[PDB]
């Protein structure tokens, strides 16, 4: 679980939005496994607009931060889930990391604010989906 919230936005992992996501939606994309809703309050975070390919994301699973080296957002390959059926996921990094289904929304961050949240893993990766080309959330 997890989520950004920046202005009066919320984003979350898609396949975790609310009932209340989805009466104040905003934007969503199946393909990025990304949603976002509107909020009352003023959010806590700020987005990163850079091209860093090195982080921090937070992992729930371990209760711990770990430092990524991650590719570019790109085009990938994500096997069947009981959310989505086997398909191509956009806006995806993937990195060496630990991660297991319910890391989903934890938070990557570089030293200029938030790139993206965990959204798919295994085996010793970590996908985090970006948000850094989502000027409006600004
Ligand atoms: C962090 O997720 C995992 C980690 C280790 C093992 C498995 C996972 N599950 C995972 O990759 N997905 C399940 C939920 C929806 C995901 C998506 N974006 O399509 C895919
Ligand atoms: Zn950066």
């Amino acid at each position: 679980s997890g989520a950004i919230y920046v202005g009066n936005y919320r984003v979350v992992n898609r396949h975790l939005a609310t009932h209340n996501d989805w009466a104040n939606l905003v934007w969503e994309d199946s393909s990025r496994d990304l949603l976002v809703s509107s909020t009352t309050a003023q959010g806590c975070d700020t987005i990163a607009r850079c091209d860093c390919q090195t982080g921090v994301y937070y992992c729930s699973s371990r209760r711990k931060h770990y430092p990524v080296s991650f590719s570019k957002p790109s085009l990938i390959f994500v096997e069947a889930s009981e959310y989505y059926p086997a398909r191509y996921q956009s806006h995806l990094m993937l990195a060496v990391g630990h991660s297991e289904p319910g890391d989903c929304g934890g938070i990557l961050r570089c030293q200029h604010g938030v790139v993206g949240i965990v959204s798919t893993g295994g085996n010793g990766l970590v996908g985090f989906a970006d948000v850094r080309d989502l000027l409006w959330l600004d």
